[PDB]
């Protein structure tokens, strides 16, 4: 765990921008990677290339053996039953609409509900309003508490015998809040529903395990996680899978093909139509075992300390918002009053410091928290506590100065 | 063009199977990688990984300069008219898919028809498969000719005016037949058809000008054409695009995401939902840089000597069959008398020598050849006359064996 050590394993944080050192505070919208993975990727490309299937040349027993050992160290490292629940795909995005698709689509009627909340990213609203638009079925949403916390009686209120999905972020990438959702899949199965969970933030940041979780669906995206971007994983429990329909057809995924008709392979590779992610997913493969060797339960103890000392120092700056619950993962969301987050963001990149500004895909809680817009700074593994104090003095700047821009700009007109 | 300077790029072709000097022989399975490539993704990793858009932070505008930098290079590479009608996917698959789901589902009623070919790739016939089971029209196989081409006048037979697409590929994986797709646009527009194109095999070793082609839709893979895992691209003309619905929704895509309502970006990024291919976006950039610098006609002249140097040489042998015509790409797909092809894949992949076997995902096209499975050797820019020889001397030794092991067996027993 020691920092320095961790920090010297990603070259890119070695670097100034506009002339100071980089602090790199957006890792909610992709992470950096360390040089395992990216050497992976080399030796990948170097030494083994090849399409899939043993039983044919070398090369391509080699790249079939990366790829399909990277598939069971995902199985591992969620604690799935089996690599037949573990589906590789382009990310968490196409993860929920490939469930949307096969699952929603195949299993929606009229009267039947869909069960969200405010807090959901775009990927897990907008497959659901389409495949109730597509079926007749009807959108439901879960409130929240006024610190942006789900209540378990509301879960229980809003879902109800007639829903069929139940679809929720395990953390929020705003608000940081960590939902319940083991509590919740009790809830669902109760009432005869799945529950979908988009893991996307979670899984870089605390371990998973989908036996205890009891939840139906999981999705997750490698570029969180220390991994290659496009590639993500879904899981699903085998007996669903096994009477789900493909969402993408052609060779691979393919067992007999006739000219009219044709029969699917076994689980997983029935969801995997095309030549796939080789290179990603081995990559992948790479980042699960960079993060278990300096642990999940580290990380997240890492985590909760910048996020306790982040809020502190934030609760010291007069005219901040900061958005969501006390108990929170590793990042912040919050306003300047007077000033627009896009403002705040383009300060800050000219003092080195990379965070994000807009509705972080999140427009229906924007509309709940009363704005349009909010700034984000999140951490990970590689982030210290003196990042987070040139934020804040980097914050107080800001202030400072638009204070000064307004006034000056008052007394002459 | 020097070949030796060529090779010296590409750093996995260096190295020893089985004790003998590796000879790769299955560029149509996949490409392999040249350092500039590989060398692209590194720096990416290295120096500025960050989600996208601009406007935020320095390493996001550098990551989104690259991305839509590469969207540009795909589009000048196929001329394209514009950047709205270049689609980054998953690969080639997917890309088919898309058109199946988004076009084909919205089109087609019952009395529609689909005209594919008995040569198309899996990945160009079960999204047609599904898509006419889902609507009620009828599926269509224009006949080939007895060396494996499509005779203009067979297509003007399928084609009919209740034809709406007609779905083919530009050059087979199998045949090596290139098909006259510009004139097949011609019948299928002059019926009221579009014509979707599968680009494969052909993008990686020949120029792609779709304006001259007049292709409706064309797809495309990265990884056959030196390029990164994981990506591809689907070109469809912007009239067309403009009108098809998306057919994966999340963040990224939208403009405006209400409650049970959203409204879409423009073109292209319409059709991206979520977090980009970043990296293999930017590298497949790189690949296409690389190529244009060998130059895509100076590849297909000298595929088009090993070609013709490998039909000769075939033609030498005994008890060898090669299928489809004299004039083709750079592959020979062959059997030899008594000897099963996956055993011969065995075989030499003892002496070094990395062939293909099985149906090469051309199921229907293994029937019409009579055949169960066959042979494949295929060339690209890295590959020379000499390793050329080193396969007919590999595969007239693998008949000498089996038969001494028959005569063997026979006397024996
Ligand atoms: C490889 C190939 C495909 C499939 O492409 P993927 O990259 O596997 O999706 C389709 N058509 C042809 C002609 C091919 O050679
Ligand atoms: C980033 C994120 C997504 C979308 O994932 P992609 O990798 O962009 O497909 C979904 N949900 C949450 C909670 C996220 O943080």
């Amino acid at each position: 765990m020691n920092i320095t050590d961790i920090r010297e394993q990603f070259p890119i944080l070695h670097q100034q921008v506009n002339g100071h050192d980089l602090v790199y505070l957006d890792s909610a919208a992709t992470s950096q990677k360390p040089r395992a993975v990216i050497e992976t990727l080399d030796k990948y490309y170097n030494q083994y290339n090849s399409n899939v299937h043993r039983g044919v040349h070398t090369l391509g027993t080699r790249a079939t053996d990366g790829y399909e050992g990277a598939r069971e160290k995902v199985r591992k490292f969620i604690n799935a039953k089996s690599m037949a629940e573990i589906i590789f795909t382009k990310g968490t995005t196409t993860s929920l609409n490939m469930v949307a698709l096969s699952y929603a689509r195949a299993n929606l009627k009229p009267g039947d509900e869909v069960v969200i909340t405010y807090m959901e990213h775009h990927a897990n609203i907008i497959p659901w309003q389409q495949a109730v638009k597509a079926t007749g079925a009807t959108l439901k949403y879960i409130p929240l508490q006024e610190d942006g916390t789900i209540s378990l009686e509301d879960v229980r209120e809003t879902v109800t015998s007639n829903t069929k999905i139940v679809a929720v972020s395990h953390v929020s990438n705003v608000l940081g809040t960590v939902n319940p959702i083991k509590e919740m899949a009790k809830i669902a199965h109760d009432n005869g529903a799945v529950i979908v969970v988009d893991g996307a933030q979670s899984t870089p940041h605390m371990k998973i395990d989908v036996q205890d979780l009891d939840c139906d669906f999981f999705a997750l995206s490698s570029h969180k996680m220390c991994g290659p971007t496009g590639v993500g994983v879904l899981y699903g429990k085998k007996a669903l899978l096994e009477n789900m329909e493909p969402a993408e057809f052609g060779g691979e995924m393919i067992d007999f093909v006739g000219l009219y008709e044709s029969t699917w392979k076994e689980l997983p590779w029935k969801f995997e139509a095309g030549t796939p992610i080789i290179a990603g997913a081995i990559g992948l493969g790479a980042a699960i075992d960079f993060l278990e060797e300096i642990g999940l339960d580290e990380i997240s103890r890492h985590e909760h300390k910048l996020a306790a000392y982040a809020l502190e120092r934030f609760r010291q700056l007069d005219g901040v918002t900061v958005y969501g619950p006390e108990e929170r993962a590793g990042l912040v969301t919050f306003n300047l009053d007077d000033v627009h987050p896009h403002d705040v963001a383009t300060v800050l990149d000219a003092e080195g410091i990379a965070v994000r500004a807009g509705h972080h895909c999140a427009q229906p809680l924007m509309k709940w928290l009363d704005v349009t817009a909010t700034a984000r700074a999140s951490f990970y593994l590689y982030n210290t506590e003196e990042e987070i104090d040139k934020l804040v003095e980097a914050l107080q700047k800001t202030k400072e100065y638009f204070t000064n821009v307004f006034s000056g700009h008052h007394h002459h007109h």
